[PDB]
């Protein structure tokens, strides 16, 4: 008479329970009513009844509890609401737990901050099509707000021209306009999205350049005498070629007051006419040997601050509620080009930096973040750091292992993957058809690795499951030995088997060598590690946008990679975590040097304090009220933040000893991890004592997967 190998009975587990827990807004003001929503589904196999219980925590302390009764027929769904009040102390993050017994558990987080610039959670919107309904604009904003607490959206490439941002014809705003790449921007869709951002208490930041006009700028009243030039005789203006012999950006002197007045009036028109909350100012990065119009040599690195101070000033005078400003410090690294002058001297509301290849290790990037924090007077730091940027990551299907019609295989150009590649793919009736599997329903990035040295674009017709989808362009390279994978199409797929086919048909031109097809996928391991390092170091990461897309590239509409459900779920936990614990992560400072011996020790694993490969990395920080120790699991992995990674070597029962100030006493030891129990703070059994090193505490860390934050 005992329980068996499995439970015996009429009830199921696994499916349903608490599906989602979220709030209507991304951010709240003190005193606000907060609607906490719980979407519940009874998949138990019979009726269910009981209490749904809410508990809210500020760090280690339970600050609110509440309960309501619930009953559901089998298969029934409902949405419950709990109403709370944002407590009076401004700038505080909270953890929210929902427990519904046998129906399961859920969690979310709440940010009470009257001004988003202290704890920005930056997302983006990069498409503005007339096909998008008001409900769909709203749905996509609501999803980012609910699932990640995004409180600011960078609206990318919304403008008509860099120097004329809203298109008017005869004083009337055009209902649609074509951007520099001939995308259709809808004025209705744009405003619907901006309103939807406002409805979740978010801010809409308008992308703009600091110093860019488009081609043919003179008729707009812009003078070439405000330009910056590659020589002292103003022969060649700095510019950007977009590769069609017509479309260009021309570059100007940010310090020139007349350029300032011109482009700032565009910034103000964008705020007032579109409803934006501020301007997200971009640049192209380091340019050496710069001259103004009159041939004087100028250091461009120090000319942004005056522009930005002036910009802030005209924004605040125009509308002090909607005057937010940031600027991209391009190519971020310690003492990098323009880093010190911008972060120290620009009147920015928070700092933003796009990281290229000057901060490749975790520790290098941590030092850059810390320099920005120190220079900027503890202003918030947001990084654009495009994950897996160079990796053709995802499930791979080799072209030569696929179904081939009127083509051949070969091995004569080195650098192919697998046994070779497809060639003689150059004439009508030629086909390659890949038999792929989608493990779950959703969007898939179809990424083709190819060669092409025919001297012009080659094209192939893409087909999915027998249906034509689009003509794809495969760009001309300098040699046939040059393999690229910048030809891609993102497509929705049902779970299961599909066919993906490239066909050379009437109207297709050129030829390609076809190496493979990859299902472009962000790698969960690297992404979770990088986000852990960034936020343990005191920064946040712009990576999510549009309809639950993740950012693969500097051109925000790029969809050459997609998140799979497992990564989406880890990002919900991560973004819950950086919201609920925002005070410990972004109010804290690094603990100085540890003269003599290091304050943190671990048993049974290699440990580093500088983000060394194949170690558990410890980071010790403090606020006035707390001592904090982050553990980031680099076991099994290198010290580089951007590239793909293996799953960390998960640890269990990791003994830890932390030294504390000898004039200090520890009542409790707390651990919180996005990886564990959805971020809920855990109270750990511990012992204290005194050693040669001083006063310490000692405890076993039950689990370390990616990132644990210990505090006391
Ligand atoms: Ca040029
Ligand atoms: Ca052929
Ligand atoms: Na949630
Ligand atoms: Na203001």
């Amino acid at each position: 008479h005992s329980s068996g190998l499995v439970p015996r009975g009429s009830h199921m587990s696994g499916s349903g329970g608490i599906e989602r827990v979220f709030t209507d807004k991304a951010r709240y003001n003190p005193g606000d009513a907060v609607s906490i929503r719980v979407q519940a589904k009874n998949g138990t196999g019979s009726s269910w009844s009981g209490a749904a219980r809410l508990e809210i925590f500020h760090l280690e302390n339970s600050v609110y509890t509440s309960s309501q009764s619930l009953s559901l027929t089998n298969g029934q769904s409902t949405t419950l609401t709990f109403t709370w009040t944002a407590p009076s102390t401004d700038f505080r993050g909270y953890f929210v737990r929902i427990d519904a017994g046998t129906l399961g558990q859920g969690a979310t987080a709440i940010d009470v901050s009257s001004d988003f610039t202290k704890y920005p959670r930056y997302g983006y919107i990069s498409e503005f099509e007339s096909g998008e309904t008001a409900l769909e604009s709203k749905a996509k904003v609501d999803q980012l707000a609910q699932d990640y607490h995004i409180n600011a959206w960078q609206f990318y490439d919304w403008m008509w021209r860099h120097d004329k941002m809203i298109k008017r014809t005869g004083g009337s705003i055009d209902s649609t306009w074509l951007d520099l790449f001939n995308r259709e921007i809808s004025w209705s869709t744009l405003q619907n999205q901006i309103d939807a951002v406002h409805d979740v208490n978010g801010k809409a930041m308008a992308y703009a350049m600091i110093y860019a006009s488009r081609e043919n700028y003179s008729p707009l009243g812009i003078s070439p005498t405000w330009g910056i030039y590659e020589d002292s005789s103003h022969t060649n203006q700095f510019d950007v070629d977009f590769g069609d012999g017509s479309t260009y950006l021309y570059m100007f002197d940010p310090q020139n007051p007349n350029w300032q007045n011109y482009i700032h009036a565009e910034y103000i028109d964008s705020i007032n006419t579109a409803g934006f909350d501020g301007i997200h100012v971009d640049q192209m990065g380091q340019r050496s040997n710069v001259y103004d119009y009159n041939g004087n040599s100028i250091d461009l690195s120090t000319r942004f601050s005056p522009f930005l101070d002036q910009a802030k000033s005209v924004l605040s005078a125009n509308n002090p509620a909607r005057d937010n400003l940031t600027y991209n410090i391009v190519d971020g690294t310690v003492n990098g080009w323009a880093v010190n002058d911008v972060s120290k001297n620009a009147d920015l509301d928070f700092l933003y930096s796009e990281i290229w290849y000057l901060s490749d290790s975790y520790n290098q990037l941590k030092n850059y973040i810390e320099q920005l924090r120190a220079n900027g007077g503890n202003k918030a730091v947001v990084l654009a750091a495009y994950m897996n940027y160079a990796d053709n990551a995802g499930t791979r299907y080799e072209a030569e292992s696929a179904s081939m019609t009127n083509v051949s295989t070969n091995t004569n150009h080195a650098g192919y993957t697998g046994s070779g590649f497809v060639d003689q793919f150059a004439s009508t009736g030629d086909k390659v058809s890949f038999a792929i599997n989608a493990p779950e329903a959703g969007d898939y990035s179809l990424v083709f690795r190819y060669g092409n040295n025919t001297g012009a674009n080659s094209t192939l017709n893409l087909y999915v499951d027998g249906n034509f989808v689009q003509k794809l362009y495969f760009f001309n390279q300098s040699s046939w030995g040059t393999w690229k994978h910048d030809a891609w199409y993102q497509v929705p797929l049902t779970q299961g088997a599909h066919t993906v086919e490239l066909r050379y048909e009437s109207g297709n031109v050129g030829a390609v060598n076809l190496d493979s097809l990859t299902l472009g996928t962000f790698d969960e391991h690297s992404v979770r590690l990088a986000d852990a390092m960034m936020s343990a170091s005191g920064a946040t990461h712009i990576e999510l946008g549009d309809d639950n897309q993740m950012l693969p590239h500097e051109y925000y509409p790029n969809r050459s990679k997609t998140m799979r459900s497992s990564l989406k779920n880890a990002m919900k936990d991560h973004y819950n975590f950086i919201t609920a614990y925002e005070n410990l992560l972004f109010d804290s400072d690094v603990v100085p040097n540890d003269t003599g011996s290091q304050f943190v020790n671990l048993t049974g694993v290699s440990a580093s304090g500088d983000g060394s490969a194949n170690t558990v990395w410890y980071i010790n920080k403090r606020t006035s009220d707390y001592n904090i120790v982050h553990l980031i699991n680099l076991l099994g992995n290198d010290n580089q933040w951007r590239n793909t990674a293996s799953q960390p070597s998960f640890q269990t029962n990791l003994p830890a000893k932390i030294y504390i100030g000898a004039d200090e006493t520890i009542s409790d030891v707390y651990l919180a991890s996005p990886d564990l129990s959805g971020g809920e703070t855990q109270e750990l059994a511990f012992t204290s004592g005194t050693d040669a090193g001083g006063k310490y505490v000692s405890f076993t860390v039950p689990e370390l997967k990616y990132w644990n934050m210990i505090y006391m």
